[PDB]
């Protein structure tokens, strides 16, 4: 019940929200149907439209008026936003000369630049560019102030995930907003676009920026407007807040547009429809810096225009029906469209198996535009499975393609050309982002970002503390002039032994078998010691950020961290310049397996389990294949470093090892390589304790990682060599998947050739997922500044051309 009979008179969008069955005026009245009866009369004026004309300028003041021409209307903050233009012979802000703002130039009684977010619905990255002659006002943003080529949006690439991502620099996993619809099985509750479900404030977890900046004192205009208040009024409004008293005034505020992403659904990402969306949007741009120009706010106020996500081609005709596939189709129910998930249609129905409708979905046509996915199996890098909300069946779908459960669906509901939701690598997926005023740099380019990382950074710029967030603090400080956020690394909590030899071979009893001079026993000495550990282990040793035992083993042509909980090496990093020769496995080695004699025959695996495990079998976390000599690789068949590994497994990990490793090498002018085991049982991203494995080699204390990892570093300028490197790095990193079929690449039964390295890719990764997975802190001793490390582990390395 609304007792619609208060009224709206002097509290038109009102920032404190009143309570039912008080009426209310607030920017989301009209979405609850709860405004006062005088809202639209009050509130939404529209009399004599949005510009003054000369005749209008010095009139008498008509409360009637949308906006004003008036002598008056400034020191009220309610002239239209072009009265000085027509009326004073001012400049539009658009054809001013751009000024660096070195410092905010704000009136009296302003404690801190506002900020101002212009957050574009669909608005894709490549429109800066493809739409620039129709977009003046934004031309002038992104080049006179600090701007992306792109920004990544996270997956899915929805609207209310990524909205909400922005507003707390939270993946949708730990936000709870996982889709634009959603069953969550322990309220028994579903939220969708349309209805009341979702103004539940249960489905929205972490701590939003405008409640960030309330805890601390800081005041923040209402960021959510009812699709019904035009853009023009969203703009007078903000402009109206920000003319009143310093003890009233908030200091946060957003605009949100609904295109054009609204007209890129009907018309097509490039739909010559399309055209007129962006003049109009760039059109409220303009208004709004006029606006903010007639106050004295143009060099005060911090503005970002950020999109949540893009916008690619989609029709009816490409649309995969699940009907094609599964006989049972009435049994499941699909969340359908450019992604999928799947479940039960009744949990009373005990013959439903996840199983079987993954291998009935699993390559079964040769173009089969969708690919099948338990969630735990999904790339890391999406982040997508740590939520009950997120179904245990996933179809990945190909960018510009539909799935439904059947064809009635589709026809029952052709319309749309334009759709998004797709995999957050996918280019026509990526927005936008451009950053202006005193406290982001001038006329300066940024590399791409991901926008859980700006949430940290409207922080900064509001003089907030941010919640705990997924960004990483700091990695953004090169878009900022000044409050930037000076991070520290974290402290090692760890420290290594670096055990001697303690050991004699028969003391070991592991079933492992092997056919194995005072100038070169010195020498291979000091190789145990470290004294090419300069050349292996670039960038300082990893720090371990949790309570553990381990050793650091030196070799000749590699170093370890050998965890003797897990039994296996944590990192293995090894060095392999431009110049350097694959050879392969001597015959006589094909199974050797040699017992460290630097390790206890208690902290070792043994070969004995491998052997009666009759699924798992073994890979080597330094390859044999790139050892420097006939002598060296004895050390790469050392029991200590070696990993459990299902055979379809090695034949992934054998092409990288033998093939990949040396190709980069060649074309980066050597590579620094960290490997390493990941174990991530209950898929929340972050490193399991020995309580949480699920899997050990039978017979054994031996886990079985879910993922194995590499980071690939070398010198951003490819003409020095990794080794002798000045200057910035280069990185790109995976988290492989740990399975025990090849079931994921449907050509897995051709040519390594053909299949491997695309499925790295798929699973390409940031340093900082790794990090989170392990507990180890990477580039611990460069000599590059720690924010352009933070930038350099937050890099992702997407595979998609330009
Ligand atoms: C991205 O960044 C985020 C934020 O930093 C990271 O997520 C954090 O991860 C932390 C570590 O896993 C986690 O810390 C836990 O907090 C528990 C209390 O949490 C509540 O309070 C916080 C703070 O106010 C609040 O934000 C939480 O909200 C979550 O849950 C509600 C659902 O009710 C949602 O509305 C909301 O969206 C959010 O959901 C997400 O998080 C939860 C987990 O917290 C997930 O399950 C969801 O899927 C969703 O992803 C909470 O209301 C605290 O209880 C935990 O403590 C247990 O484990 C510790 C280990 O130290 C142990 O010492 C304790 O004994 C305790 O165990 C007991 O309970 C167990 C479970 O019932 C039981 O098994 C034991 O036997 C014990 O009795 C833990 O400290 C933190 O909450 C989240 N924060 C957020 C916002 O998600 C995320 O890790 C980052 N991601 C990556 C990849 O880096
Ligand atoms: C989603 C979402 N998450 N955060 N925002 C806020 C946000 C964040 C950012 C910024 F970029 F800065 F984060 C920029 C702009 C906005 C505003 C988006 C917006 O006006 N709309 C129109 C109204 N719909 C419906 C809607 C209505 C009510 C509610 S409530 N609070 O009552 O439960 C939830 C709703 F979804 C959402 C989009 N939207
Ligand atoms: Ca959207
Ligand atoms: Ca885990
Ligand atoms: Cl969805
Ligand atoms: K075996
Ligand atoms: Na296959
Ligand atoms: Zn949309």
């Amino acid at each position: 019940w609304t007792a619609t009979s208060g009224s709206c008179k002097g509290r038109c969008f009102e920032l404190q929200e009143v309570g039912p069955p008080d009426c209310r005026c607030d920017n989301l009245c009209k979405s609850y149907s709860s405004c006062c009866h005088d809202f639209d009369e009050l509130c939404l004026k529209t009399a004599r439209g949005w510009e003054c004309t000369k005749d209008r300028c010095g009139e008498v003041r008509n409360e009637e008026n949308a906006c004003h021409c008036s002598e008056d209307c400034l020191s009220r903050g309610d002239c239209c936003t072009n009265y000085q233009v027509v009326c004073k012979g001012e400049s539009h802000w658009v054809d001013d000369d751009c000024e660096e703002i070195k410092v905010p130039e704000c009136p009296a009684g302003f404690v801190r630049p506002p900020l101002i977010i212009f957050s574009v619905d669909g608005f894709r990255a490549s429109y800066m560019k493809k739409g620039s002659k129709v977009m003046p006002n934004i031309e002038k943003l992104r080049s006179c102030g600090t701007h992306a080529p792109y920004m990544r949006p996270v997956y899915p690439t929805k609207t209310f995930p990524n909205l909400y991502t922005l507003a707390t620099g939270l993946y949708p996993e730990s936000h709870g907003i996982v889709g634009n619809s959603m069953y969550d099985p322990v309220f028994d509750a579903s939220f969708h676009l349309r209805g009341r479900e979702k103004f539940n404030h249960r489905w929205w977890g972490g701590q939003p920026l405008w409640i960030t900046a309330t805890k601390q004192g800081v005041r923040a205009g209402t960021f959510f407007w009812s699709v019904s208040i035009p853009h023009e009024r969203r703009i007078l409004t903000i402009l109206q807040w920000l003319s009143l008293p310093d003890n009233e005034r908030p200091s946060v505020y957003a605009f949100y547009s609904e295109q054009p992403d609204f007209s890129g659904h009907k018309y097509g990402p490039f739909g010559p429809e399309m055209t007129n969306p962006l003049r109009e949007i760039d059109k409220t741009v303009g208004q709004l810096m006029d606006g903010l120009k007639q106050l004295r706010l143009h060099r005060c106020v911090n503005v970002i225009f950020v999109g949540d996500h893009g916008m690619e081609d989609v029709t009816c005709d490409r649309t995969e029906f699940l009907s094609n596939y599964l006989t049972n189709v009435d049994d499941i129910t699909l969340v359908p469209g450019t992604l999928g998930r799947i479940r039960a249609k009744s949990i009373n129905n005990s013959k439903y198996d996840p199983k079987t409708i993954i291998a009935a979905l699993t390559c079964k046509k040769p173009d089969q535009h969708f690919k099948p996915y338990m969630k735990q199996h999904l790339p890391k890098r999406l982040h997508y499975a740590n939520n009950r909300r997120i179904e245990d069946i996933h179809l990945l779908v190909d960018r510009r393609w539909h799935v439904a459960r059947k064809p009635l669906d589709v026809y029952k509901k052709c319309f749309f050309q334009g759709d998004h939701g797709f995999d957050n690598k996918v280019n026509s997926m990526q927005t936008v982002f451009v950053g202006y005023g005193p406290t982001f740099k001038y006329r300066t380019k940024v590399p791409p970002f991901e926008n859980i990382e700006l949430y940290n950074v409207m922080c900064d710029l509001l003089g907030l503390k941010p919640a705990p967030n997924n960004g990483t603090h700091g990695s953004l400080n090169h878009l900022l002039r000044t409050n930037t956020f000076r991070p520290t690394m974290p402290d090692e909590v760890s420290r290594p032994n670096y055990p001697g030899i303690m050991y004699l071979q028969s003391e070991f009893d592991l079933g492992c078998t092997c056919d194995d001079n005072k100038l070169e026993e010195l020498n291979k000495r000091l190789h145990t010691k470290g004294s090419t550990k300069e050349r292996h282990l670039l960038y300082g040793r990893p720090a371990v950020l949790y309570r553990t035992s381990y050793d650091i083993l030196y070799h000749t042509d590699f170093e370890s961290g050998y965890s003797e909980i897990f039994l296996m090496p944590l990192w293995t990093s090894y060095t392999i310049s431009k110049q350097a020769e694959v050879s392969s496995i001597p015959e006589h080695l094909t199974n050797c397996v040699r017992p460290d004699v630097r390790v206890s025959p208690g902290f070792s695996q043994n070969c004995l389990a491998y052997k009666n495990d009759k699924q798992m079998s073994y890979g080597f976390l330094f390859p044999p294949y790139l050892s420097s000599s006939p002598e060296a690789k004895y050390d790469a068949f050392l029991v200590t470093n070696m990993v459990p590994m299902y055979p379809a497994f090695k034949r992934v990990w054998a092409y990288f090892q033998r093939v990949l490793v040396k190709k980069y090498a060649s074309e980066r002018n050597g590579v620094n390589v960290i490997s390493g085991p990941i174990f991530d049982y209950n898929y929340d991203g972050l490193r399991d304790t020995e309580d949480e494995i699920k899997q050990y080699v039978e017979g054994s204390s031996i886990p079985v990682p879910t993922h194995y990892y590499s980071i690939i570093t070398s010198c951003l300028d490819f003409t020095q060599p990794a080794d002798k490197c000045d200057g910035p790095l280069s990185v790109s990193s995976f988290i492989l998947p740990h399975r025990p079929d090849n079931d994921e690449s449907c050509n897995s039964s051709e040519d390594e050739s053909k299949w491997v390295e695309e499925l790295m890719k798929m699973h390409t990764a940031r340093v900082r997922d790794i990090e989170h997975l392990t507990g180890l802190d990477f580039y611990r001793k460069t000599s590059r500044s720690y924010s352009e490390i933070l930038t350099l582990k937050t890099y992702l390395h997407t595979y998609e051309s330009e």
